[PDB]
């Protein structure tokens, strides 16, 4: 149970997310600050690139919401389902989307923010499990998402690099 070997995520250079998730525990930058923590986390283990926007739809559309999705990925504020994100696809070719019936603070002061971000953002264009003991995908029984640590192990660092990587030699298509 972790990465898929043999089954990269995104092969595209250039990513983008939409940051639709947000809460009084934290305003437009702090939910926008997890989605650039979370995005930047796997940005940054990765050579890939990534841009953003707020319209139509990016590569990892951050969004918030809670049990009222439809009839799937069904939230749950008050469960440990704190956050997810979609796989390739049509539009779920990455999507991720905070829990909106709890909290997100980037600190400890409400869930964990970026915590839970690089885990969604992390969860499509980044991996599936690492060693996250230290690493992202399993801070969140704790105390990680801007305290004095917050960051990714080399765990989720190892599935997500292992998602893009250094090129090989072509340098374009
Ligand atoms: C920062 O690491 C983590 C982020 C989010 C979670 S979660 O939201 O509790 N949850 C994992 C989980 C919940 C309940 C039981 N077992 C695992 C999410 C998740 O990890 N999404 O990527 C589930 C609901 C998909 C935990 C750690
Ligand atoms: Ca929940
Ligand atoms: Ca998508
Ligand atoms: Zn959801
Ligand atoms: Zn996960």
């Amino acid at each position: 149970f972790r990465t898929f070997p043999g089954i990269p995520k995104w092969r595209k250079t250039h990513l983008t997310y939409r940051i639709v998730n947000y809460t009084p525990d934290l305003p437009k930058d702090a939910v926008d600050s997890a989605v650039e923590k979370a995005l930047k986390v796997w940005e940054e283990v990765t050579p890939l690139t990534f841009s953003r926007l707020y319209e139509g739809e990016a590569d990892i559309m951050i969004s918030f919401a809670v049990r009222e999705h439809g009839d799937f990925y069904p939230f749950d504020g008050p469960g440990n389902v704190l956050a997810h994100a979609y796989a390739p696809g049509p539009g779920i070719n990455g999507d991720a989307h905070f829990d909106d019936d709890e909290q997100w603070t980037k600190d400890t002061t409400g869930t964990n923010l970026f915590l839970v971000a690089a885990h969604e953002i992390g969860h499509s264009l980044g991996l599936f499990h690492s060693a996250n003991t230290e690493a992202l995908m399993y801070p969140l029984y704790h105390s990680l998402t801007d305290l004095t640590r917050f960051r990714l192990s080399q765990d989720d660092i190892n599935g997500i690099q292992s998602l893009y990587g250094p090129p090989p030699d072509s340098p374009e298509t």
